[PDB]
């Protein structure tokens, strides 16, 4: 379950690195903005302060969303159930 | 389970084709933009770089979201559990 | 299960009517735009072509999201599992 | 189950207070706007009427989304199943 978490964590980082490199290069974003946009996209927040302007970028974004959402949300779920929840429970019981 | 996936895949493509034809025609979008907007809508990202301007388009969008989200997210789930997950597990074991 | 669906359907309509009346009145939207915005909000798409400008509207929106998401998505789930899925299965078997 | 709800409720309030203080201070938003933006972010609506402009804000937002979504949506789920659903059922049976 901690190895579950480690693998999803690594996969999430790799997925976000892919987006960061793509949007920096093809859409011309600063790397921090490309990382931020990748996160805002795959968590489905979608502010629209950044959005792709090239056709190559729009096509990549379609594919990135379909591949990336299941991973990101799997990580979020394991984070909440396997890390946040036990730490909250631990806080209720003084030692 | 691979036939589960094939059917959801076909249904997702058909749903995205419907949106592409509608928004190209009624909202005047280029086809690639109409496909991109359909994806951004049904995955609930919603950048707002494109949004419907006609009343016909707003009404269609209401109905398209309610019909389209359950399908799209069903496909994403099967993609992640039935295709991505086994391929990740396979990568852990050299042959 | 069809009464499950009927109740969620009615509750969803009532929730969308509430939003339509509120945003028309307080935020000055045309009724069709207020309905569209309510749907775009509770399904978490969030284009931002419309957004509340008054403090009363922002406060209402906070509460409307928290009360409305669980209902809307419950309806979507029952729609997909209890109506769309059987009709798809029925299409596979000629009579 | 009512203590389940109380704990998630308190945690959600604390998470929203954190965002309110951060975005007011670092991004210069009025407190009501910072609360509204925090809610719009963690429920994944993402209108984009407000979005972070500083790099410190973008980095905080990445981390806030990953930590905050699992909590917020856990609260929404318990709200819908443990509070809204029983009250709806109660309304069906006159006393
Ligand atoms: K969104
Ligand atoms: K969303
Ligand atoms: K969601
Ligand atoms: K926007
Ligand atoms: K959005
Ligand atoms: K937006």
């Amino acid at each position: 379950k901690d190895k579950e978490f480690q693998v999803l964590f690594v996969l999430t980082i790799l997925t976000l690195i892919s987006g960061t490199i793509f949007y920096s290069t093809v859409e011309g974003l600063r790397p921090i903005d490309a990382l931020y946009f990748s996160v805002v996209t795959l968590t489905t927040v979608g502010y629209g302060d950044f959005s792709p302007q090239t056709d190559f970028g729009k096509i990549f974004t379609i594919l990135y969303i379909f591949i990336g959402i299941g991973l990101v949300f799997g990580f979020i779920h394991k984070l909440a159930v396997n890390v946040q929840l036990p730490s909250i429970l631990s806080n209720l019981v003084p030692r």
